[PDB]
């Protein structure tokens, strides 16, 4: 029709931009010059739109895009529209299934470059030099919840990275922390179906507090080890940007000379790390069930872009056999205290997808995806891996040709004997189907194994023993690990980890349930096991009391690297702040707190009781970017008040509550001379206390300890107080 | 191993039981002597479990569940593992692609009856007798979000009936609101599309309140009419319990002696109309995302069986055109003031499936499944539904024998030529494949229409037109019944119609928008046009000040049926209170409590702040349900606070608030002897206010106090205190 308005303030800016400023869209709209090889190679199956004449897929133009072909206009509808059929037709089958784990997931495109030659330990090549850049593709998801649940629940999270290397395709598919809950695939049904909504009412989503998984987790002691982080704070994080990641298992690197050296894999956010604390993160998954897939994109369009360092964790062969627990056992983690993790190289996050379901939705991950210079180990959990996601690929995408969709091709040459098959794209016009063969003078051809572009040769390791359907006797403990991380937590964060626990078991209906699980908790630690006992109501027995924990882990008592807090590392840059408005703000406050914020690269939400415009005293005019209900503190990291007329707010209800609930979910909050008054919102003392900045107006200091307390990310020491206010 | 608990606590009662007492279980375990003739015929497929072996799908016993085959105890995984590959597939295949529309849904059995014999009217068998019952299955859901999404977000709510008649299924698939948002059945897939996520990002889960949404609003206003019952307290019922149903077409009746009638169906809730709160509503998304599904199974569990009244609006063939509005124009109503509901029958829903995936989820419900006594009508968005059932269960249930998936079988005898498709379960032993035919002497055989038992045959409508691609005229008025709807509620309910615009479009990020939709908000009601516009910081123009109002719906000013609350029809039984604990519970207060609420049938939750047990001051050992945020006020329909020792609570964070959010939710509170004290957290009247009870002891007085507030179901006149309270 023409019905975009004239001043075209209906399309963005193609450059960045803040979050909420402009609206969002597809990446290559938004960032037309951010490109790379396989970017660049998805150009083929693009299509845009404007100027074009609206078509069937055929072809053929509509004329009428309004109406049904009838006999009358209030007649029946004739069964002759071949142009509505088709395009209804397309919407009845618009579904796909959704990922049987991980559903739920967020997506980006970047590179990753090497920080050295790595042709001492590996042949692959994408870690052979330092100006080779391989493009990559990565998921973030959570586990348990279908596609259209929640972002912030407390949960493990996937983190998936398709390596698009010049000598194939390698997928690092990992999770955000070192262990994982079973050691053999064989019981991997039954742990997942323990953990997803139970199968009578399907009930609940997204959560692990309910009957069938504790009632797993008391009768497997094996899953103790992951169920200590998922009940920490590492399990409900504040961003995709700010958490850990891991390949788990320990695989092989083989190198030129045929060595193999054992190898686990780390991803580490050079935002440091981060969480939320659970009823922010329970109440985030109403007010905003999609925060973590936003905060995602919106980092992405503003140039905040995510970037991690992976790290290597490097074993001898000769050591295979040194440590307390076993290297081939997924349960154990192998701690920095013992094996420090080598820096090795660095990714980079910086572009969105342009179509969610083309790029996301299809994309496929495998841990069989590997190249030359790599090998797999006989690690139970990966072995059983390797037959699952070739398998479940072909009824989710539909057939063997999911490497012909777009986002999953590689960009290296792929020729061989395989042929036909559902939706086939690729025309073979070889002679031969087959190998050996004389017709196309045999190829193409088989490659021998070398230094450089040779053919998958598996490293030849010894096998011996009997055909058995056994546990190895040396993955028979499971308390140490638990123990280990237990003692490594600060004590704020062993509070969250108590707060988790009792929480959780107590949604747990049948009381046997929780008893027994207590009862696992006392093999771990006492102190552990008696705070969980009193929230429940639980008394531990004499013999309970009596339990010998378990031994140190090769003699160490603690850790640092496994606390989220211990050794702080937070970085400003690309966090969100919160500016209260009132219809009279002084604007020398408000430009001293918006010059300090850009200084150090932080956002700012400006906040009003309605939408539209405020006037400053000067006489400048704001734009309201959401209302205090709209844009809940749950959504910021500290908050501001400046100075005005403080009168228009004061006697709000949501202001106020906005105050609250921050002050409970301890982040910090600034007030700028009059706006003191809501001290007594808070009962904070006249004195003051650490974590409120106050001053008489906005100025020097004012931003500057308002910012050194956004470096430490929360305010620890409020702990204590926030028991009582009702918030 | 892993076994059971001695007391047998790991098992519910099968009899009706409380909300909570015990856990959840599948239907047929939990009422076994629950019967219908659907019920029954499932009883062919139906597995059991106590007392077998654990097998492959093959029937062969497993040694070993706890471990692949290997070479060595930590040796690699073998191939020949069948068992292992067994088990893993059919994991990796259980998903199939979720419903296009009405993702998310929770579904029940029951039956239905007539109240009298209808064949004056209709020639339809399951409407011919009294005495005769029809086994139905039921499905409510959401619109919008994918299946994992939440129960209480702002949309439109699905009501889809299963009739297994006698002489065919009958599918009656409607909606909680008598019109939808367009007319032609061509413009669903744009509609849906801009509902729906975002296509970049896929950005909103379940929710309106976003720009494509408000852009397709603004340029189409047709939509207009359901839009405000969706901005009404309409879209976030209590329950599906109480909740209105509509068929929103006119469909046609058929007597035996070929006579025709118009009719629109409908479904009156016995439990009475009840909606929630926005604030409410979004905050319960996150504390329990699955509120409806679980609502729905334990009303059940507990015997207060979900009841409907169907109704029909009936109109002469010759009063056709004597209505302001076309009656096949699915954008308008029928007021009742005009033409009044008949009753007809009874619809009871007393019974949950035994699993979820096998019953809900593969249920295929279509409009085009009737039988002989009705017949469709030209209405364009009807006519194109027909065409769209049928195709997406094509790929959703996996070919064309979804028929034979045991949810969706007939219980009448069905016979035809038709043979073969994916997964064929019935084996034809009909010689013949064709008809006519002489080899099996033409069996089955069509059969005439007549009055009991015969075959279907259309109407004989004149149909006279050409063919065109044509609105009708008489569908081109979009303003009066809006206008209509919005003078029938109460102020209450217009502030709150207010407060959904206001909130959704203060989301909508390109402010042109926001104009737009205002713009077409004064062509209905300039009070509700300036109320909004003065939300968003927008200044109505002199022009649009001057709209003329559109005219009444043939003399009608309004409708109080079109209100949820202008005629009070609450019933207490079913809805549930919290009861806040103390370690000293006075159980004289206890006991008059409990005892009026068993009376009339008000369920109660025990609430303290830790799990187990309290004494009671003679020693009425209490089992606590849940704690304090553990089952917040959201959850609840009233708050009671007994007198103990109420030191114990008093200075409780959680406690405290616990009053102030139900406070804010206009729910009714009781206070007995010293719990009077918290009437300074809420802080107000020191002579009482309605909404609150308050006596020296809990007695029948109080009781009743509470029991009449609670049949008003929330305390509206507390509105003008709400926006004070920091909540
Ligand atoms: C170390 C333990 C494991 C980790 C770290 C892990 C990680 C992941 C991640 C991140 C995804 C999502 C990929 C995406 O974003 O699309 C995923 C998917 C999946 N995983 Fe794993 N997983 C583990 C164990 C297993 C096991 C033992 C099995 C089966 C034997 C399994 C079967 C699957 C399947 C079937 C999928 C869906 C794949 C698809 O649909 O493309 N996973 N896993
Ligand atoms: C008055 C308007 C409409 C109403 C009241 C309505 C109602 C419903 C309901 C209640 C369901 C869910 C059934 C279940 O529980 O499985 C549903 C699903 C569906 N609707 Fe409609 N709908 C309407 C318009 C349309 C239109 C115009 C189309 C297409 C032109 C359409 C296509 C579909 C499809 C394809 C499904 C999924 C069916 C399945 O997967 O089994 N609907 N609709």
């Amino acid at each position: 029709d023409s019905l975009a308005p004239e001043d075209g303030s209906h399309r963005p800016a193609a450059e960045p931009t803040p979050p909420g400023a402009q609206p969002t869209a597809p990446g290559s709209l938004k960032a037309p010059d951010t490109r790379n090889e396989k970017l660049n190679s998805l150009e083929d199956v693009r299509k845009g739109s404007e100027n074009y004449a609206l078509t069937t897929n055929q072809g053929v133009r509509i004329a009428d895009d309004q109406n049904s072909l009838r006999a009358g206009s209030r007649g029946p509808t004739l069964l002759e529209d071949f142009i509505l059929r088709e395009k209804i037709t397309h919407f009845d089958h618009e579904r796909i299934p959704e990922r049987i784990v991980h559903a739920r997931g967020s997506a980006a495109h970047g590179y990753f470059q090497p920080y050295k030659s790595l042709s001492d330990i590996t042949k692959a090549d994408f870690l052979s030099d330092p100006n080779k850049i391989t493009p990559v593709f990565v998921r973030f998801s959570t586990v348990q919840g279908g596609a259209g649940s929640a972002d912030t629940v407390r949960d493990i999270r996937g983190f998936a990275t398709k390596f698009y290397t010049e000598e194939g395709i390698f997928d690092l598919v990992g999770h955000n922390t070192p262990i994982f809950f079973i050691q053999d695939a064989h019981k991997f049904p039954d742990f997942v179906h323990a953990v997803k909504p139970e199968p009578h009412w399907a009930i609940p989503q997204g959560q692990s507090a309910h009957d069938t998984f504790w009632d797993y987790v008391s009768l497997q002691p094996e899953t103790l080890h992951n169920v200590m982080w998922a009940m920490s704070d590492r399990g409900i994080p504040r961003s995709y940007r700010t958490m850990e990641g891991f390949g788990i298992h320990t695989f092989r690197l083989i190198n030129a000379e045929g060595k193999a050296t054992f190898v686990r894999f780390h991803w580490k956010p050079l935002a440091g790390k981060a969480s939320l604390v659970w009823d922010e993160a329970q109440k985030l998954t109403g007010r905003d069930p999609d925060f973590h897939r936003r905060e995602l994109w919106e980092a992405i369009e503003a140039g905040d872009f995510p970037e991690y360092e992976l790290g290597f964790q490097l074993i001898p062969e000769e050591d295979e056999f040194k440590f307390d627990f076993d290297l081939l056992d997924p349960t154990k983690l192998i701690p920095e205290e013992l094996v420090p993790v080598q820096r090795v190289g660095k990714m980079v996050l910086n572009r969105n997808p342009d179509n969610f379901f083309a790029e996301n939705e299809q994309a496929a991950f495998h841990p069989g995806h590997i190249v030359p210079g790599l090998d797999f180990t006989n690690d139970p959990l990966l072995q059983g891996r390797l037959f699952s996601y070739t398998d479940t690929q072909i009824s989710r995408l539909g057939g063997p040709n999911f490497h012909e969709i777009p986002i999953n091709r590689p960009t290296c040459p792929y020729h061989n004997f395989q042929r036909d098959g559902m939706h086939r794209m690729g025309i073979d016009t070889n002679p031969a189907n087959y190998e050996p063969n004389s017709i196309n003078d045999n190829w193409p051809r088989e490659t021998p194994p070398g230094p450089k572009r040779g053919g998958f040769e598996s490293y030849q390791e010894r096998v011996e023993g009997n055909k058995v359907r056994e546990r190895s006797p040396s993955f028979g403990e499971y308390y140490s690990h638990p123990r280990l991380f237990w003692l490594s937590q600060t004590p704020f964060e062993q509070r969250h980890i108590v707060d988790g626990f009792s929480f959780e078991l107590s949604k747990v209906v049948r009381p046997y349930i929780r008893e027994r699980v207590v009862d696992q908790l006392a093999h771990i630690d006492l102190t552990l096991a008696q705070a969980v006992a009193k929230n429940l109501g639980i008394e531990l027995t004499d013999d309970q009391l009596n339990i010998t924990p378990p031994p140190d882990v090769n003699g160490l008592k603690k850790d640092p690297s496994l606390s989220l807090y211990a050794i702080p590392d937070g970085d400003v840059k690309g966090r969100v702040v919160a500016i209260l408005l009132n219809d009279e703000v002084r604007s020398a406050d408000l430009l001293a707190i918006l010059k300090a914020l850009k200084a150090k690269g932080v956002h700012a939400k400006l906040l009003y009781s309605r939408m539209g415009e405020v006037t400053a005293d000067d006489g400048t005019v704001l734009p309201i970017a959401a209302t205090f209900a709209g844009a809940p503190s749950l959504t910021v990291d500290a908050v501001i008040v400046p100075c005005g007329n403080i009168a228009d707010i004061a006697d709000n209800g949501d202001a106020n509550y906005y105050l609250m609930e921050a002050y409970k979910h301890l982040k910090p909050i600034a007030l700028a001379g009059d706006a003191r008054k809501f001290k007594a919102t808070i009962k904070i003392a006249d004195q003051g206390e650490e974590g409120i900045v106050e001053a008489d107006s906005a100025d020097g200091s004012f931003m500057d300890e308002l910012l050194t307390l956004m470096a430490a990310h929360r305010v620890w020491s409020r702990i204590p107080k926030i028991d009582k206010i009702p918030a």
